[PDB]
């Protein structure tokens, strides 16, 4: 067929259907196996990747190849194991995933943009979709080629340590947020079928619509638990966006820790087989969470024999191990020798791992595209962030009285001003979690701008700033102040640790904000990841704003502030009165919010 040494999945001309049955039918039950193993980069090495013909690798939260790595040692990282890989008989790619999901934000560097909650309290759909576009170039600066973004749960519980993950407790809002999408992935041709993956090139990543399904819904917002609803909700309130990503060409879904009624979402073959791929028709490939199958059974990992079995006969693709591959591998091949897994589903789950990674060009560009780097942190990326934070606030109230000057905006030229708490001046509050570390972290963690810096690059230059962490009353009487600008709130956290029953912000928070606005007119600034106990907070202050955790450009926070635009961010949850009325859902027959979903008061640029 020409060059006498022709193998027709290696012709680039060739459709995708056609590479695709071409490969498989050539592939060793290991080669097909390998395929469906992903593994992490801790436990990676040439060899193992090579005699394993691994399929996939990972950096989960943290997993870094060093501290403050820069964009080149990412991208030599992935194609040092990439060069393992194509080294194999069939020299099939691997494709390395990772959790951008507010920029690249393991990265040392990488612009970090608002958490979910906060870009649906934008309401702009459009503006997600550019976060998406440049996440997914910062994610090809450091090599990487699939995302495990957008998180659509509807979280319906801000008990839930990952509710800043969701954009909305109302699923409009969050179908509407899908758009990340096309952002990430590039726009998918006019002639689409929805369920297809798509990805447009080098430039794009693959995409994940996770976590499939009612992640959002568990019982008092407890991680990986039990989603207690009806098929009726199930179908109304944590399915739809996962229809509008089937419409958007999502490459993957990756399915969730939580149960749906007792039963464990990765051995669920109705919904997964059934539901995902046999009704919405998503030919992508389905990916288990990090360790997912172990947790199938309780203890976790007390018979992965079972596990391996129960999750790759309900229809999932592409195991997370990550980590005992080994077991994984040995396993699952025994299941096919001895008859309990049949040939078409290790075919069925190996065919749509290869169609997204032809699909996406990945035969074609393994390697990692060195002028690529300088998009890490990239100035126009950062601009787009800070037009992201300050779209996100939500002005909860701006005067004590309705009779009162309004607070905001605040003047640019004052003699002395004071800006305050323990939020003010620490980047890793202001990211939250999933920054740096899983888990965020304390300080000057990546580059980016704090509140303070944002202050005294936004002020006259005859404005003396004063910065006092937790300052006492007498000082903020006797400062001759002409106001303070006073940043409070919640310290970066996850999914368990962040499962909160009394969603009250750790003090010292409210003691500074009473010290501080009992002495001076004063702006809270609240920084959390959802709606907390916030009556003491509105009591002292004369304005407050829920500014969510805005990412690393600070910036954000002042430009409305200060007035050079106006405030337009607008709840996407609901804001309780008190965690005993909790759950509380726009909608519910018993709704009694402090503020109602949609509510946000408003200013005029100055
Ligand atoms: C405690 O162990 C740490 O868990 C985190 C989160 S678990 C799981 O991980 C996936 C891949 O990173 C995420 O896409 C998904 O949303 C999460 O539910 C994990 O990232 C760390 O690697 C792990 O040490």
């Amino acid at each position: 067929h020409h060059a006498a040494d022709y193998v027709l999945y290696k012709d680039a001309t060739k459709p995708v259907e056609d590479r695709v049955a071409d490969l498989l039918g050539r592939m060793t039950l290991a080669e097909k196996i390998g395929q469906m193993t992903q593994i992490e980069r801790l436990v990676a090495t040439p060899d193992v990747l090579r005699d394993n013909f691994i399929g996939s690798l990972l950096s989960g939260g943290g997993s870094v190849p060093r501290k403050g790595a820069t964009a080149k040692e990412w991208q030599d990282m992935v194609d040092g194991f990439q060069k393992a890989c194509m080294s194999t008989r069939l020299g099939i790619p691997m494709i390395y995933g990772i959790d951008a999901v507010h920029g690249q934000n393991n990265v040392y560097g990488a612009t970090i943009f608002p958490h979910n909650v906060g870009l649906g309290a934008t309401r702009d759909p459009y503006l997600v979709k550019r976060i998406g576009e440049a996440t997914a170039l910062e994610v090809r600066a450091t090599g990487i080629q699939y995302a495990f973004a957008p998180c659509i749960a509807v979280c319906r519980d801000p008990r839930w340590g990952r509710c800043y993950e969701s954009y909305s407790e109302d699923r409009r809002i969050v179908q509407s947020m899908t758009e990340l999408i096309p952002g990430l992935q590039g726009d998918v041709p006019k002639d689409f079928t929805s369920g297809m993956p798509f990805v447009a090139g080098k430039n794009k990543v693959a995409a994940c619509a996770k976590h499939f399904v009612g992640d959002g819904g568990t019982v008092d917002g407890i991680n990986e638990n039990n989603t207690i609803i009806n098929r009726e909700g199930l179908m109304n309130i944590h399915m739809p966006a996962y229809k509008n990503a089937m419409d958007k060409g999502v490459s993957t879904v990756m399915i969730s820790y939580s149960s749906w009624n007792g039963v464990k979402m990765h051995a669920n073959q109705d919904l997964v087989t059934g539901y995902l791929k046999d009704t919405l028709k998503f030919k992508g490939f389905v990916i288990s969470d990090y360790e997912g199958i172990d947790r199938i059974t309780t203890p976790a990992g007390s018979d992965y024999s079972y596990s391996v079995k129960a999750s790759i006969l309900a229809g999932l693709d592409m195991i997370m191990v990550p980590n005992k591959y080994q077991q994984f591998i040995s396993i699952l091949t025994g299941h096919v020798n001895g008859g309990v897994i049949p040939m078409s589903r290790i075919d069925d789950a190996v065919t749509r791992i290869l169609r997204v990674k032809f699909t996406m060009g990945l035969f074609e560009n393994p390697y990692a595209d060195p002028a690529m780097a300088e998009q890490l942190g990239k100035q126009e990326h950062r601009d787009l962030a800070r037009e992201a934070a300050r779209k996100s606030l939500v002005l909860l109230k701006n005067g004590k009285t309705s009779t009162d000057a309004p607070l905001l905006p605040l003047p640019k030229k004052a003699p002395k001003i004071l800006v305050a708490g323990s939020h003010a001046d620490n980047l890793g509050y202001q990211c939250g979690g999933w920054t740096i570390e899983w888990q965020g972290d304390t300080g000057r963690t990546t580059v980016g701008t704090t509140i303070l810096e944002a202050v005294k690059a936004a002020v006259d230059p005859s404005t003396v700033v004063v910065f006092a962490e937790n300052p006492d009353a007498e000082f903020v009487k006797s400062g001759g102040f002409s106001y303070a600008i006073v940043a409070v709130g919640e310290h970066p956290y996850t999914e368990t640790k962040g499962d909160n029953l009394n969603l009250t912000i750790p003090e010292p928070g409210l003691s500074t904000v009473q010290a501080v606005c009992g002495g001076v007119r004063c702006a809270t600034v609240l920084i959390s990841g959802r709606p907390v106990v916030v009556q003491p907070l509105l009591a002292a202050s004369d304005a407050l704003v829920a500014a969510w955790l805005p990412g690393s450009e600070g910036q954000g926070v002042t430009d409305a502030l200060f007035g050079d635009f106006g405030f337009t961010g607008r709840l996407p949850r609901t804001w309780f009165k008190s965690v005993d009325q909790l759950p509380m859902n726009v909608g519910d027959a018993h709704y009694d919010p402090l503020f109602r979903l949609g509510y946000g008061l408003t200013t005029n640029a100055t």
